[PDB]
């Protein structure tokens, strides 16, 4: 018998503030629902645009062809990808596109974006753009690169990605509301990969269960456990990290290992390497996250309004590990 007021007075107040519309929860320790709430318009079921939260979504898709087919993490670009040949960016590795040290440039430049629903189309125009850097000497978030590392995929099955995640992912965890296409374009829902995802709490809910458990559900297994184990292993590694990533800013803690395949390492044990709380926020709010020694798997949805960073100080997207603070608190007595 936990007391989850804490947390509700927190979202409520962000409801209050006219931070958001309305919004979503879900908290899960030990497979019992422990907090489950809805506010303002939304439901369970109500449609959001969630921006990053579906990177690791995304690099879920992508493993589980790995899982499939002799595309592997290790792969470069330009073994699957023949039109790299030539091309410094053909020898940049799939896991080093999920993990944001590819050197790819992060956006196309201004004033140019793309909202592509097509990856090989996409994949031509960021074909022509220079590096930024060396592969794996850096680390700069972006959203091109995930979107070759989904055309490898794409490419490995002979099938587009979007009806992949449906045949790979949703279908099978019986998510029926989600899409990363078409890619929405008022801004910050692309590219596709990156921050093209439209979903649900219910839908979101059941891929982190099959996160949470290694990769299966029921008697099905989803992704291979070394798979998903491999998703949250560092795969920054002996990139340069800058100060000031999310991790650091919003957290507070200064490891290097802060990103795994499309999902942030936030919570990093020194001794083993392991990281134990694991996340993919979105911008605009929407917070998924596992905490493995909490036993807890939880998703806030929600989409602001307005800017993200307002004169109060709150963050839609360097605020959110509150709800995690929050609920370790609470299911530790």
């Amino acid at each position: 018998t936990y007391d989850f007021t804490p947390l509700d007075s927190i979202i409520s107040s962000w409801m209050d503030k006219g931070y958001y519309p309305g919004g979503a929860i879900c908290v899960v320790k030990n497979d019992s629902v422990l907090f489950e709430k809805a506010y303002g318009s939304f439901t369970g079921d109500t449609k959001v645009y969630v921006a990053s939260a579906g990177k690791w979504v995304a690099a879920a898709v992508i493993g589980a062809v790995v899982d499939r087919t002799d595309l592997s993490w290790d792969d470069p670009v330009e073994k699957w990808l023949p039109q790299f040949r030539g091309d410094a960016k053909g020898g940049i590795l799939l896991r080093q596109l999920l993990s944001h040290t590819s050197g790819v440039r992060p956006y196309l430049p201004a004033p140019r974006v793309d909202n592509y629903n097509h990856l090989d189309s996409a994949v031509t125009e960021i074909l022509s753009l220079d590096t930024v850097f060396t592969p794996g000497t850096r680390f700069e978030y972006g959203g091109l690169a995930m979107q070759i590392a989904g055309r490898m995929a794409e490419v490995a099955m002979g099938k587009e990605f979007e009806p992949l995640f449906q045949e790979l992912i949703a279908a099978p965890l019986g998510m029926t509301h989600s899409h990363f296409a078409p890619v929405n374009t008022d801004g910050g829902h692309a590219p596709m990969l990156g921050g093209g995802l439209c979903t649900t709490l219910n839908d979101y809910i059941r891929f982190l269960k099959m996160i949470y458990h290694n990769g299966r559900s029921g008697n099905r297994e989803i992704l291979k456990p070394e798979t998903v184990q491999t998703m949250q292993a560092d795969q920054v590694r002996n990139a340069v990290v800058a100060p000031g990533e999310y991790v650091e800013k919003a957290l507070g803690q200064h490891h290097t290992s802060i990103y795994g395949l499309g999902e942030w390492r936030e919570l990093v044990d020194e001794a083993t390497g392991e990281a134990y709380q694991i996340s993919s926020p979105g911008w605009a709010g929407a917070y998924p996250w596992i905490n493995k020694r909490d036993g807890v798997y939880g998703f806030f949805i929600a989409h602001v309004q307005g800017e993200a960073n307002k004169k109060d100080g709150f963050s839609s997207f360097y605020g959110s590990p509150v709800l995690s603070e929050t609920v370790t608190k609470i299911v530790n007595q």
